């Protein structure tokens, strides 16, 4: 446990302009919410529009206990109190009003989204107050307001799948670059952040060509699976969360219509999963190299290894449960419940594949994930865009910092093992 100790000092930094950045987040939101209650909603103002600035004041109460020293030394403790204050400002906003349900669901998609990666608590402490709050969440609504029920916790259970995912692969780059960046020192001892802020990459180009080819010389070398972090075992665990949050967003859609669904709505959810059973398949091909592996799969698993291919192949099976809702869209919508509050799952699942480009998978979630349904409506239509406008910017958000921190985990892969060598050598 002296390691651990240690561990959290070196990581206190992050866990600091981390916490920091989710004050501005909700600071920023609940701002915003104020100014959108104080004009559409002026019949109950004084009731909804002073919990939004009255709580901007614990977030300017909580940014200034971040320098104290009690925050250096108990930033676990100040942080469960974000958890809790946020949780009772969304639950009563909840049973306040009775706004749109995708409105509420924004606000329970993003306060959990805090709490499984920006909060840094411990896992069991953060899934059950996950699961506490939607279960407080979707419990208010009901009450203060067959299938219809299992639906909500679909979508529910959705959200904290992408977030424990989000939070269990942050903590093992956090870890396994603490241990190697560590490993360094004791190498350069026994001998005797270098990413740009708008392009998220290495500055030197020969780190980039090398980045760019790592999972294919993974493959090429099948080099065995160490640990979580390893570049082939992390897109195992990204497929297989993008085949359940697909399966779980699309039996909702199907349990809305029992009109018969659409031909198209049959013909994509069937093309997605042709798709995504050999996408399954493949990765784990990729990862336990059965006797059933042959000379021409071989071949064929390289070049979908390569930077190119790999993004097409992850373009269409992040979008795939995207495009699950938006295959229910036909001239009768005029339904509006069903596909926005869907569609907030749909954006969210875009952080998934941290292995890819964070600029290609935050763009994707604008115009494959709010597009359509923005231009559908083309005040519900005025709420809309501030509900996904919200939720954009903390997928934007979340997709740079755990890319920032995929890539310097194999800058920290790098380093170590060229120590190594330098250690053989002498």
């Amino acid at each position: 446990v002296n390691l651990e100790e240690a561990c959290l000092e070196r990581c206190f930094p992050q866990t600091q302009r981390r916490f920091r950045y989710a004050l501005f987040y909700i600071g920023f939101a609940c701002l915003l919410w104020s100014i959108y209650f104080a004009v559409h909603m002026r019949s109950r103002l004084i009731v909804m529009v002073a919990p939004a600035l009255c709580f901007l004041l614990v977030c300017v109460g909580f940014f200034l206990f971040t320098f104290t020293k009690l925050y250096a030394r108990h930033y676990a403790w100040t942080s469960l109190a974000l958890t809790l204050l946020v949780f009772a400002l969304t639950l009563a906003a909840q049973f306040q009003v009775l706004l749109s349900q995708v409105g509420s669901f924004s606000m329970c998609i993003e306060v959990l989204f805090l709490l499984y990666t920006v909060m840094h608590l411990p896992l069991y402490l953060s899934l059950c107050l996950g699961v506490a709050y939607s279960v407080l969440f979707e419990t208010f609504g009901y009450h203060f307001r067959h299938w219809e029920l299992l639906s909500r916790g679909l979508l529910h259970g959705c959200i904290h799948a992408i977030g424990v995912h989000l939070f269990v692969m942050s903590q093992v780059r956090s870890r396994s670059t603490f241990l190697k960046v560590g490993q360094s020192i004791m190498h350069g001892k026994d001998l005797e952040p270098p990413i740009n802020q708008f392009s998220l990459n290495f500055l030197d180009q020969e780190l980039e060509r090398s980045y760019r080819t790592s999972y294919q010389e993974e493959v090429i070398k099948n080099s065995p699976v160490k640990t979580f972090a390893s570049p082939t075992f992390s897109s195992l665990l990204d497929v297989f969360l993008s085949t359940t949050v697909f399966l779980t967003l699309s039996t909702t859609c199907f349990l809305k219509y029992e009109v018969p669904p659409p031909p198209a709505a049959l013909a994509v959810f069937s093309a997605a999963l042709l798709l995504e059973v050999l996408s399954l398949a493949v990765s784990i091909r990729m990862v336990f190299f059965l006797e059933d592996v042959m000379a021409c799969t071989k071949r064929l698993l390289e070049w979908i290894a390569g930077w190119l291919p790999r993004h097409c192949i992850g373009a269409i099976l992040v979008s795939l449960p995207a495009l699950a809702v938006y295959s229910h869209v036909t001239s009768e919508y005029e339904f509006p419940v069903f596909t926005g509050s869907a569609a907030l799952i749909a954006v969210v699942h875009y952080c998934n594949f941290c292995q890819l480009s964070s600029w290609m998978r935050s763009s994707l979630a604008t115009v494959v994930g709010a597009g359509p349904l923005l231009l559908l409506y083309v005040l519900i239509g005025q709420e809309v865009v501030l509900v996904f406008f919200l939720l954009l910017l903390l997928v934007w958000f979340l997709n740079r910092e755990f890319e920032v921190s995929y890539r310097l985990h194999y800058h920290g892969d790098v380093e170590a093992d060229l120590h190594r060598t330098k250690i053989q050598s002498m």
